[PDB]
């Protein structure tokens, strides 16, 4: 197991344009092209991506690229936000995964409020984070994923994942 792997299992894999959980046209494995009402736009959004008139289908290879690209992005942006860096730089590889799992799935502004959760983190207070985190929109609204990552910061194991 690792982040690849991990966010593989949370995002899924599919090639055809796509609502995500909050009714966003997505791609691939969980790549937002817009928050925009307009297929269109989001069509505009792919091609842009992807470096040529796709109209709305991609490649395996090709969501594997885009996937590689925002895994970076959102390692490289935790490590340039001061509110996300030094709890990041508090844990473990395991934990780092699950840090990079969120903030893939809803950016450094759907994290903003996590602030009490963050300290509980760098005090390495597991079980009392893990109660903090599920009080949370985050949650409510993607429970059985949330679990998942929740697990993962309690325990510093992989353990919700290996069975998956
Ligand atoms: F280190 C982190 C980071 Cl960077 C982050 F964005 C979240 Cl949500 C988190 F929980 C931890 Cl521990």
């Amino acid at each position: 197991m690792n982040i690849f792997e991990m966010l593989r299992i949370d995002e899924g894999l599919r090639l055809k344009i796509y609502k995500d959980t909050e009714g966003y046209y997505t791609i691939g494995i969980g790549h937002l092209l817009t928050k925009s009402p307009s297929l269109n736009a989001a069509k505009s959004e792919l091609d842009k991506a992807i470096g040529r008139n796709t109209n709305g289908v991609i490649t395996k290879d090709e969501a594997e690229k885009l996937f590689n690209q925002d895994v970076d992005a959102a390692v490289r942006g935790i490590l340039r936000n001061a509110k996300l860096k030094p709890v990041y730089d508090s844990l473990d590889a395991v934990r780092r995964a699950a840090a990079i799992n969120m903030v893939f799935q809803m950016g450094e502004t759907g994290v903003a409020g996590f602030t009490n959760s963050l300290r509980m983190l760098q005090q390495k207070r597991w079980d009392e984070a893990a109660v903090n985190l599920a009080k949370s929109r985050w949650y409510n609204q993607t429970p059985n994923r949330a679990k998942r990552v929740i697990t993962t910061f309690r325990t510093g194991t992989w353990d919700a994942y290996k069975n998956l």
